[PDB]
């Protein structure tokens, strides 16, 4: 049996290395990573890899790893795939912990936009979880945390994290993580996967995929929302992605909305994440 070495970037930034038989399906590697992480609520999560364009792709657990990575390195990341709309309802604290680590990267990266006060509040719960009770000894008027909290760090943000951290005395890591999630879950881009596209007139839009449905972000005043029940059918053809929407009270037949993606691969990727999130929705 010939085995391929796999390297997985974990959500704490560390690297897990293991071997799988070269013809292994994704699920084999994923099971090894989740056992390493002591994770039981596995189906919220998945592995990604980067292709030659350095675009992220979900490793399909049902398909051979080699038919997905193809010419690329067997290098993966462990990530949240399905963001729980209600993290309080997860059965295990360790699940909420990994979701916190993913969200911290969502924030620092700018994928999850956040007001100054939300950045500071989330940062304060992370510090409480990571270091425990506020200690003046390792925090002078000039203090700067090791923790990355935001896409752009300022002294004013560091000071506000410390002010809020003082208020959390006696909070355990599980409690601070639950508070972090109660706040993060409310953010307008929580669990939203954004895809670049053009509408049928060639105007640049963003399509967002999430547990509740599909968003068409046209401009700040114009954001079309289609809850999953309103979506009859999804499809891709060449560089085009189509959604069929149930007729409204003033409609006789369904409507079709068409979108132009950059390339055939970007259309197929969008279709697959839509199908997957639609199934997640049907499980809620
Ligand atoms: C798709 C999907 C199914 C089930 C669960 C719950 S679990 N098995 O992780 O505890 C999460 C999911 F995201």
């Amino acid at each position: 049996p010939k085995s391929m070495q796999c390297k997985v970037i974990l959500l704490d930034g560390s690297e897990y290395t293991c071997d799988v038989e070269k013809r292994s399906r994704g699920q084999v590697l994923f099971d090894k990573v989740c056992e390493h992480l002591n994770l039981l609520e596995k189906d919220y999560f998945g592995l990604t890899y980067r292709d030659a364009e350095n675009q992220k792709n979900w490793l399909d657990p049902a398909k051979e790893i080699k038919k997905q990575v193809r010419s690329g390195a067997w290098h993966f990341s462990f990530n949240v795939k399905f963001y729980p709309p209600d993290p309080a309802q997860l059965s295990e604290d360790i699940t909420r912990y990994y979701l916190c680590l993913q969200l911290r990267d969502d924030i620092v990266s700018g994928r999850l936009p956040c007001s100054f006060v939300t950045l500071a509040l989330l940062g304060s719960y992370t510090v409480q979880s990571e270091l425990g009770d506020y200690d003046p000894d390792e925090c002078g008027s000039d203090y700067i945390s090791e923790f990355r909290f935001a896409p752009n760090h300022t002294k004013e943000l560091e000071d506000k994290v410390i002010e809020l951290h003082k208020s959390h005395r006696g909070m355990t890591p599980a409690e601070a993580e639950m508070h972090f999630l109660e706040n993060a879950k409310k953010l307008s881009m929580y669990g939203v996967d954004l895809h670049h596209a053009k509408d049928s007139e060639g105007v640049e839009i963003m399509l967002g995929v999430c547990a509740s449905g599909l968003l068409i972000y046209r401009d700040r005043l114009r954001i079309n929302r289609f809850a999953w029940p309103k979506v009859l059918k999804i499809s891709y053809k060449r560089n085009n992605f189509y959604i069929k929407i149930r007729p409204g009270e003033f409609e006789q037949f369904e409507s079709t909305i068409g979108f132009k993606l950059p390339n055939h691969r970007a259309a197929k990727r969008l279709w697959k994440v839509c199908v997957e999130h639609h199934t997640f929705f049907r499980l809620l």
